[PDB]
DNA sequence: TACGCAAACGTTTGCGT
DNA sequence: TACGCAAACGTTTGCGT
């Protein structure tokens, strides 16, 4: 169709090209000429074909887990803003943490041929290390990581255990020394390391969480309504609750509240994300707020870079988290012994 | 590269190609031997390069407003699992209801040559209508809007009318005459047509509500905290009220919490989307559910049929809401008169 | 029986003059 | 000064034999 815009201006689409991408001089005359052509013709310059000359699609992708979730959710929308103003298209995928699933979008994508790969898996085998490094070739940043898992990857950290670990002090320093936990899949760095963070600020304390009192929650509030409930439901119970994230935390609240306790009056409770509307959550959420938006331009300023400065090695940035406090949170029974 | 491949297995680009799509008879043992190439090689077929030939990218774009919301964002991940199991690739783009930015995705689109377009732009003014059908070329269904808009289009309708209608029929039936409301805004179906829906169903119980018990939203939780804040901030209040959508719903909970006031004892409280985790809202909110997922792949569906059924004629889907009884709702005032 | 020749898809860009 | 010739990018596919 090039050819026919060329045609009706008589001119070469060699002229019509360099036109449209202002890459040499044209004659004014002969430039309004293309335009008209290029109006009326009605024509929209192909960036496939032109992706397959100078290499390169312009467009990324998002190798997700799932983008329902409120976390991952905002931590998209990040991405893609930064995709839009500066020129990126964005592609997104969801593998579910489903290893075929991930070798599928993998590879649709490759063949797609995105000009970087924007990574977001939330557990990591060996067999998807593997897979990963079998496209070291097609730049990456894994956004997702607590320390640097591989060397063929760049790599944002966003410190869960310092967080963890402000999470624990918090209840510490506010009187409790009963606590309990609902951490998220320990499969997974906001999973793991979170609680790790959190236990170590314990043990600083020698407070010593009793196993009944701690309960894997998936990051889903349902998950959060069953652990709760297994915690306050319960002969001896903690008068204070770490949740590994705000989502589950908003189920805690609930069920905390179908069974006639108090929040924070009866449970203290403080959770981790500081997602979008905890704010609204009942009561106001005190939690530990995860700087998405940064860990997202930041991914794809490492990215960006590699792709245009075709950087080699490997790099990684830190982010770090920090508490908010709202209001589901009370002093402890030892406050004042402080 | 497949002139790569060709070479060390010996065989015609021409075979190499034909096995990889299996388009074609081949000896197995000259099969095999491709694939020895493909794999020692490390080949990935260029999809644009074949996407140039075949005329058809196999990926699909959707333009919508913000992809963070609750709504929106459950909306996608249907979108998307849809695009996966049918070999489709997804481009997401948020215009956030801005023109310029709409122009621009809706070209970098076109360009980027998509197969068929998903559109969801929320508000949608005459020189949006008209961008958007500069495009007719390309296959497309408004998934958002109450009735058909345009001809050049398919689409998908939800009857957020009925449901408005629903939402205030229960209150109705439930003791309540003096009703307050917070919709969403109005230049959106969603905003308006649900409205409608509820004043029809009180203009037939002879329900007025006064204008100082009706409050504009923006579907955001502060918008929510605000609204229900003015409404239960003065002499005289409603007894029930109405909410636009779930997460304004949420917002408009806290606030009431703040102010001292139970729900639903004080105030009875209704919602409408049935968002993913508004059962773990406090208490379990009581909503008018949105198919979202149905919606969703009764989108993609209307889509691949104009793509690969090459339909011309615009075609436009209903889809149903329905009450979710939860807990925010209780006996008003004339339950026991009826 | 099983495979190749070669032109085409829509652009970009180096050497021209 | 201001512009064209023509080859190339990586595939697919019709006519062959
Ligand atoms: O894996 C996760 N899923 C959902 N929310 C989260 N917040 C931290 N990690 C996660
Ligand atoms: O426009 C909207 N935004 C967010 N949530 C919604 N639920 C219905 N309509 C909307």
């Amino acid at each position: 169709t090039i050819k026919d815009v060329a045609k009706r201006a008589n001119v070469s689409t060699t002229t019509v090209s360099h036109v449209i991408n202002k890459t040499r001089f044209v004659a004014e005359e002969t430039r309004n000429a293309v335009w008209a052509a290029i109006k009326e013709l009605h024509y929209s310059p192909s960036a496939v074909a032109r992706s397959l000359k100078v290499n390169h699609t312009k467009s990324i992708g998002l190798l997700a887990t799932s983008s329902e979730a409120a976390y991952f959710a905002e931590i998209i929308e990040a991405v893609e803003k930064n995709c839009f103003q500066k020129g990126y298209t964005l592609i997104l995928g969801n593998a579910w943490n489903n290893l075929e699933k991930q070798r599928a979008y993998l590879s649709m994508m490759a063949q797609k041929r995105v000009d970087g790969l924007l990574v977001m898996c939330s557990e990591y085998p060996e067999p998807l290390l593997a897979m990963l490094e079998e496209y070291r070739h097609i730049p990456m940043v894994v956004m997702d990581w607590g320390e640097a898992k591989a060397d063929f990857t760049d790599a944002v950290i966003d410190n869960a255990f310092e967080g963890g670990y402000m999470a624990g002090r918090y209840l510490i320093e506010r009187g409790h020394r009963e606590i309990g936990v609902i951490p998220g899949p320990l499969e997974r760095n906001t999973g793991a390391g979170r609680l790790a963070g959190f236990m170590k600020a314990m043990e600083e304390a020698m407070i010593k969480v009793p196993e009944s009192w701690i309960v894997q929650g998936d990051f889903e509030p349902e998950s959060g309504y069953r652990a709760m409930q297994q915690i306050l439901s319960q002969p001896h119970r903690p008068t204070a609750v770490f949740c590994g994230g705000d989502i589950m935390a908003m189920g805690a609240l609930c069920a905390a509240d179908e069974m006639g306790l108090r929040v924070p009056q009866d449970v203290s409770l403080i959770g981790y994300d500081n997602v979008r509307n905890a704010r609204y959550f009942t009561p106001a959420l005190t939690t530990i707020h995860q700087p998405k938006d940064s860990l997202g331009e930041t991914a794809f300023n490492m990215l960006l870079d590699r792709i245009v400065n075709k950087r080699e090695e490997p790099q990684s940035i830190e982010v770090h988290p920090r508490l908010i406090e709202r209001r589901s949170v009370a002093d402890g029974p030892f406050r004042d012994y402080r």
